[PDB]
């Protein structure tokens, strides 16, 4: 019943933003936001069902590393807490 | 009885990681994380001293698959309030 | 039809540069500045592909003689609406 | 009559929190604050009698060296204007 | 009609207070600010008639770099929007 | 005749030393602190020039047995009045 979430973190803020705008093309993709959190990186996180998400943070990641470095890529498709008690801030 | 752990990692992702399985391995609530710099991310946890020892390991254990984990610990009792040390 | 040009800089000092360069080659608004820590710092600007292509060339080009250019990059159209995607 | 002040200061919180625990064991030492000043460092500061202090901090340093670095450990017996002054925020 | 733009940038604060307060020397040419951005970087920022400017940004840089590191000296002579489009915060 | 003094530390533990030791050693007010990324951390303080020097050189001195010093320097007189050139 828990939307699963997804996350692209980059170094760069143009990488992240290109992963963003990549990862929200399916229209079946909510972007929960960004994330600074220092030495330039900044983590893209989504919210959606588990199949668009998984594609959507593959799709991200892919754009991404044309324009900067990729840190990670994860999907966590049940959550254990609400999706809000496991995040820090949108 | 009663107690604090954290995992610390390199990348907010494994600290998600993190704190979702350590939710998920336990009854542990899960506090809060912490930006301290250069990407490094605190989740702390509190409950009974078995549950969050489990739940960090399970924690450390999920993360450093994602990324870096830079530490892991338990404290098991807080000298001042479980809270109070904490500056969340 | 309409987009968003990006330069990142480590120094504020080249993106400063790379923003007017960027005003002065083309038809294009400045939507603003983002910093990200150790120095980085991301200029953004919309406006007409072509001329946000032209833009973010220049930016670059002048920049690079003031501090180091991290990232150009031009996004022609965005997936939520120009500006939705940004943080800022 | 000035109350002593005593830093710990430690690469990672986690270290720092458990220098924070096991400073405050001794209840006649009063926990200031934690400050973060970038690339992981965070100190950790008390205030209370010099013996208590120093007692304190060598404590705190012992124990978050087995978490993480220890980057300072630093005992002011008697501060010159008071501890408020020479401090930026609990 | 529009004021120069000059810019000190230095790794180190007290070096960049140095190079600001070199750069004021000249009473034609009005301080901006500050830019705090990461790893010790400061950008100090000045506004004024295009020489005096130019003649402060140079001095600022000299003066700073016998107290710590520049990472930048340049001035913009006709910046294209307003002064205040193109900066982000004095 | 009226000054500033600097004392640039990596460490907050280091600055806190130089800040106490150069309140002890001459008739100098203490400004603050600023942190400015890294760990590097910068102690202000304002007075007679002569007070300052030797406030400034023996917070250097203090701070170096702690932790590193970045940077010593006194401003003898501000071109602005004496706050007016700091940010803080």
């Amino acid at each position: 019943q828990q939307e699963a979430l997804g996350m692209v973190e980059t170094k760069g803020l143009t990488a992240a933003i290109e992963a963003a705008d990549a990862m929200v093309a399916s229209a079946n993709v909510m972007l929960v936001g960004y994330e600074k959190i220092g030495c330039g990186l900044v983590t893209v996180i989504v919210r959606g069902d588990v199949g668009a998400v998984k594609a959507a943070t593959d799709a991200g990641a892919a754009a991404a590393r044309n324009v900067g470095e990729v840190k990670a890529v994860h999907v966590i498709p049940r959550p254990h807490t609400d999706v809000e008690k496991i995040l820090p801030k949108g």
